């Protein structure tokens, strides 16, 4: 159909139903009587992975024999979402398998919706991970991602009445076509037990034995036949009354059953602090038994490294020294020169309550060796400190890996500066924050160690396979080497005045807000205007994200109407979506208070369809690639110096949405690449809020200056947006007026303003397409390729290749 | 290499090898360069698997064309063992695959022995299922199989210090290549809840569900393109802090987790009570949805039969009720008249602690209305016994379901019978004794109701597949029609003075005896004389099997022995092999005894190789089928009554080891087929146990008689099996002279003389041979082929067929 997808060769459209065929028949064990539209995408999924395994045993066998150095990528999360039309695209099948299953009389499209997210993660660091992979092995790098095979991944996000309900996210139910099993290279982990000290050193004795069962994903590479590996392990008991012995394997079974869906905020559990060690201790022996097929460990560094994304694996320090001292009898200096040279650490954010903080007994009682080498880290740290600060006793406690008082902590954010050659933000503005703010002590003592890598998104993913209509009209001018080199997109500013070429980036939008309306109701029951603004904000919900700012301007708007019921205002569909951790009240009832506002708008006559308010339910990748196409408005609000980067404001630059934003995270790359008059940047800087902070915020001065302010407080405290319950919305007024930490009626003032120009901008389609324009065509520095391009020749030592395999 | 096992075309041996290759790369994700033996082995069973589905497809299909009467197998056991050369045999592919595998540089035999043994049973009762499955199969009915995808089947016994230990059997962790799950079909199972009265009727409310998920397995008739289904459920929890909720999904999936490892014995625990109604509300979910595609239940008796493998599936009866009263809304006389007719049971044993007796406050929490059910049930059936039998109460407290006392019991036996149109023993001397005393006031009432099904083996796995040396020797002569219908054995009659045959008859035992003594060495480094004579007792470690009798035997030829040395007598070795249920003490006690016992006589120089006893580890479906083809005696020692059939003793007298036993079970009908001078007979028959029972049976008289018997007790109380632990078999001695509720004394001596006759036939080989022929040549009547044929036209009222569907 569309040059993009690829051709559908007669002979390969031919192959193809024949091997659909054959797995509906021998694989799923139906006949097309029976045959259900699930049975089909599987029997679609099987054919298609079946042209990964030559390209997946060819590509590590290359490793094995080239043997290059190797990336070790740990994450806790995966979220790779849905792999079918992933894989079509990266193996340039899409347009055959389409005329293929055609000829069979299915829709593809219909198929590819029955595929569940694999939904590993939680939001922008679990994606993060699964963008990285995709450009790893476009970027031909021998590299592999490690972690953890959840049962249940991110939750299920069900609204009931206005609030959040949670259900299990069983993923695995119907069977995972894309990974394999791999029980024959099954590890040991120990846990508990205790250290006796001998003659020859430290023995780790009277543990408990976890084993981790990997199971291998294959992750392909744009075009270039390269498929890497995701290796996620899983956890068993050992085989060694009797029914209830059986009955408790569950206890060691539970460490890979569930992922903790917090999102940027710690929880210090034991089981988190189980996981987090199984996926290391697991890895690391991998890693080795790898290297030791290539007694020297001197060249270790030039042949692994292992990328930390966020202190999450941080035990992998710990645990590679005890390792290399314990087990392979190195001298302490020399294992600690390998295993600084080894490791890197990405820090993803500086909001305290993220940072992970483990207490020493939990550590005392669970990994008693590795509490020791920490110990002994610790020491020798800070004896380097106190020889190049002499004195300075209060930076010796603020540098401490441990932390004093009631509860003795372990700080991981402080180890893993310690242990790795490199340290390194997600944007400029979170990098120099790290070095003037909570790492300055150690960016004086060790400058060398900090970087910035600015994060990135795939345009795989992220262009092609979500807009494929966007994709096509750029490649009809520029040709498809964009794909996998992002900066050609810089080719369209020659185009910001051809008239053809405005049409159709406006008719491509127009396209995608008609097939999201549809969406809508079809599933959920809902009607929207669809020549209305699509205003948008899908993330988590969070106190820093500022859900609550855009809820205040959504109210403001509804009362202008109400006002001046027949002056005309600029048509807004303001969609608002994501989940709230389970134990976060103050994130559920910014939930409840969304829809609440929903309900009285929606529903008022005199509005019309001039406003309308809805929660998108179920926040995920899939949904992401429907809604982030259709978007007009990408909202992305949070105080200034909050959010580390953001990766959703990166997909809707990409996808044609102009951006409302403070000077934040990416933000601000993001405004200096497509130049400030092609963005809306409004609000405090870093350093307005450092001045506010210092002189104390008074949210009672605002609330006293602007009457429209005051307006909507009265409204939320007198229970106009819950009749029924008048008080229900008394916590959200009571913080907002006294305990507001990220200062929402600070930028009010300005953010209503700049949402003024946004509407007199939509009013003049031509020069809002235009101003479009000039956001995708500076997209290009927020590749993971690029991003991915640095951490391989700035931090891991590697050279990145566009070079294919052969097939 | 052999006729039996099939041709090897030239084309097929092509296919395979193609096959085998496709599924080592794109199943298994190998190449050959790093491939295991068992990544072959799971190459070839895919391979296998492929030529199953087809016809399997295919069966189904005409069953849903055709529409004949269904027949339902419900059992809590299914002891499958490996399926990989079953399936071979069945579809007549063993030879084509050896010659394929071979051609690939592989030992075909190498890679059976990887497949894990489906221990889903415990022994008898389990076995006789699966063998039941391959006949009703190979006999064309419309059957299937119904159970417990357990995730741990029967322990694997390991020998410590001569003491049992066990280890859990994770059977599933290599994955199952035969089962296909079916997660489509899944169905709601409820628990606990309340009953409500209306206007309309009872209702369960207030329900835990717990989900049954299907798994198929293929079952393969012999040669006939015939292919029925085992379905196995497995239990899933319902999608709907957190955290402690998704981990909480155990407590529901526990049901299927691991299998009860009792033999012929009840213990009422509440988790075996959910498993029993999980097995019987799913099927017969599945049951009535497949008779509604075929209002009227006037015809399910026509269309259905529910075989009830002993009380474990009882349920059925009241679930059926429930169904018909309470959903279908049938009056209770009509319901009640289709429950009846559609329902078979069948009884296993006579011992009052195997009976299953569950208290009616465990029923009156988990299953509230069934209990209902029981009572009205009960009401009913009691006042036709009044009818029948006027003023007899004592028959009323007698005959009903409920037992009073302490704690009030169901007596799930007697649900049986008055819900069933068929009650069945399982040889003929058992279904005497049940019409006779356990069930006598039953059959008084409805003798009609009471029938004779004699067991049997499945002449496939059980000659064909185990010993096919001995199977090629018989086709050579008389054909291959036997393996399908076995009383043409009665044909080998005819060669009972052929010199040829009696040499071959004896060359495929000393061959089949050579390769169990090195396998021996191999696996578990003991030595053994392949010269001597293999006597054998292998089955489950009871009491009334009477191991010990076995024991005390052994330890007078020890005896005998040593008190003259220099005296010729025949070589034995003495193999006893059989798991003991994990409570079971006195069973523990006995395998102690044994390898105690081995211990001395294995390591005394005076005997020599003259007497070895060897404990069998880890007796299960697999071994069984290397040691019986081996076996030249055959232990069938249960005091007289106890055993209700075996089937072991069938297993061997195809095989040709010769019997030693007494008249119990379907020893009485196999020592009438072959002629009891063919058969070593010996000890008290029913009535002398039942003439020593009125006397009182006291065991010091044998004592005081018996000085060989005393010096033995002597031994065992002095601690000359156990000198650094004198007293240790304290309470074996004590239970054989004060409390042996199987008169073990009593059969000792006529047991040991019996044991002289056998040695003195074994010093004229010949004569031992032409006995042996006369057992193999009259072991037909034991087919399962048999006995399935008996239950098809005499209970569920089908016609077999041994006619092919076209391939
Ligand atoms: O501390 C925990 C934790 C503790 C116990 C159990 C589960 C847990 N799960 C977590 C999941 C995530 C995080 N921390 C973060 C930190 C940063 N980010 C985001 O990272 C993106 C990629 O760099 C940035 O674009 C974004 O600005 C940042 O917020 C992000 O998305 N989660 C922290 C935790
Ligand atoms: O009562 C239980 C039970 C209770 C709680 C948990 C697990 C349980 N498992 C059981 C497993 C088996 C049995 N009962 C029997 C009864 C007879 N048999 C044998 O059946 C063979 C086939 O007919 C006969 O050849 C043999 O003579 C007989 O002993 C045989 O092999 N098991 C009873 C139970
Ligand atoms: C990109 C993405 C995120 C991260 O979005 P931010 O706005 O950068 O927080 C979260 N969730 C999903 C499903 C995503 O695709
Ligand atoms: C046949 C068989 C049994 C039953 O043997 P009996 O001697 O009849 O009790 C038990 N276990 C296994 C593994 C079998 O094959």
């Amino acid at each position: 159909q569309i040059s993009v997808r690829g051709l559908a060769g007669v002979e390969n459209v031919t192959e193809l139903k024949k091997n659909f065929n054959r797995h509906l028949h021998f694989t799923l064990v139906k006949d097309r009587n029976v045959a259900t539209p699930r049975d089909y995408y599987f029997a679609l999924a099987h054919t298609v992975r079946d042209h990964l395994v030559g390209r997946w045993i060819r590509t590590q066998q290359h490793y094995y024999e080239k043997d290059p150095k190797r990336i070790y990528y740990l994450s806790l999360e995966f979220y790779m979402g849905r792999t079918l039309q992933n894989t079509m695209v990266n193996l340039a099948l899409e347009n055959a398998c389409d005329e293929a299953t055609y000829q069979l009389g299915l829709d593809m499209e219909e198929l590819e919706e029955i595929e569940e997210d694999a939904g590993l993660g939680n939001g922008g660091l679990g994606r993060l991970a699964a963008c990285f992979l995709d450009s790893m092995a476009t970027l031909g790098l021998a590299a592999y991602g490690y972690g953890i095979r959840y049962e249940f991944g991110i939750f299920n996000q069900k609204i009931c009445g206005g609030w959040q309900m949670e259900e299990a996210d069983d993923w695995l139910r119907y069977g995972n076509p894309w990974e394999k099993a791999r029980p024959e290279f099954t590890l040991p982990v120990h846990f508990y037990g205790r250290v006796e000290h001998t003659s020859q050193g430290a023995k780790w004795v009277d543990t408990q034995v976890v084993l981790a069962m990997p199971y291998d994903t294959p992750v392909p590479g744009y075009r270039n036949n390269v498929v890497n590996t995701m290796r996620l392990w899983s956890a068993k008991a050992p085989n060694d009354g009797y029914i209830q012995a059986v009955l408790d394997r569950n206890l060691a079974e539970n460490i890979s059953r569930v992922l903790y869906p917090n999102d940027n905020f710690f929880e210090g559990k034991e089981l988190r602090l189980k996981q987090e060690y199984f996926v290391v201790a697991a890895t690391l022996q991998d890693i080795i038994r790898r290297f030791k097929s290539s007694t020297n460990f001197d060249a270790f560094p030039d042949k692994v490294a292992i990328q930390l994304n966020d202190t999450h694996p941080s035990l992998a320090i710990p645990e590679l020294m005890r390792v290399l001292v314990d087990l392979e009898r190195l001298d302490w200096d020399k294992a600690w020169e390998v295993t600084v040279k080894t490791c890197a650490y990405t820090n993803h954010t500086v909001l305290p309550e993220a940072l992970e903080r483990w207490p020493v007994h939990l550590l005392e009682t669970l990994l008693p060796r590795h509490l020791q080498i920490i110990y002994e880290i610790n020491q020798r740290f800070l004896n380097r400190v106190a020889a190049a600060f002499p004195g300075d006793v209060d930076r010796l406690r603020r540098m401490s890996l441990v932390e004093e008082g009631a509860v003795k902590r372990i700080n991981m954010a402080h180890l893993c500066i310690a242990g790795s050659h490199a340290v390194n933000g997600v944007a400029r503005i979170h990098s120099e924050i790290l070095k003037k703010t909570i790492f300055k002590d150690f960016y004086e003592l060790e400058p060398h160690k900090f970087q910035n890598k600015t994060n990135g998104i795939t345009p795989r993913r992220w262009l092609v396979l979500c807009n494929p209509g966007l994709a096509e009209i750029i490649a009809e001018r520029i040709g498809e080497e964009y794909i996998s080199d992002l900066d050609q997109l810089r080719k369209l500013l020659s185009y910001v005045d051809d008239e053809a070429f405005i049409r159709d980036v406006a008719k491509v939008k127009q396209e995608n807000k008609l097939k999201f309306a549809a969406y809508l109701e079809r599933e959920y029951k809902v009607h929207i205007n669809p020549n209305s603004l699509f205003d948008v904000q899908v993330k988590r919900i969070h106190e820093y994200k500022r859900q609550l700012l855009n809820c205040l301007h959504v109210i403001t708007l509804y009362n202008r109407i109400k006002k001046e019921p027949n002056k005309f205002v600029v048509p807004r569909t303001v969609m608002i979506g994501g989940k709230a951790a389970p134990g976060y009240h103050m994130a559920k009832m910014i939930i409840k208070l969304i829809t609440a506002i929903g309900d009285v708008v929606n529903h008022d006559p005199v509005v019309g369809d001039r406003l309308r308010v809805i929660f998108l339910e179920n926040y995920r990748v899939s949904l992401a690639e429907k809604v982030i196409p259709a978007a007009d408005l990408s909202e992305q609000i949070s105080t200034a110096g909050t959010e580390a980067s953001g990766t959703g404001n990166m997909k809707f630059m990409l996808n044609g949405a102009l951006t409302i934003g403070t000077m934040d995270g990416a933000n601000v790359e993001m405004a200096e690449e497509a130049g400030e008059e092609n963005f809306f940047i409004f609000g405090m800087r870093v350093e307005d809020v450092d001045r506010l902070d210092q002189r104390g915020y008074n949210a009672q001065e605002y609330y006293d200056r602007i009457p429209e302010l005051r307006q909507i407080i009265e409204q939320l405290s007198s229970g106009f947006f819950s009749p029924k319950q008048p008080d229900l919305f008394k916590d959200i007024v009571n913080m907002l007026m006294h305990h507001d930490r990220f200062k929402v009626f600070a930028d009010y003032e300005e953010y209503v303003k700049c949402q003024e120009r946004v509407s007199a901008l939509y009013k003049n389609p031509r020069e809002w397409t235009r101003m479009v324009i000039r956001n995708i065509a500076t997209s290009g520095k927020f590749s993971s390729d690029r991003t991915i391009a640095q951490y391989a020749r700035e931090i891991w030592g590697v050279e990145p290749s566009r070079q294919r395999l052969p097939a």
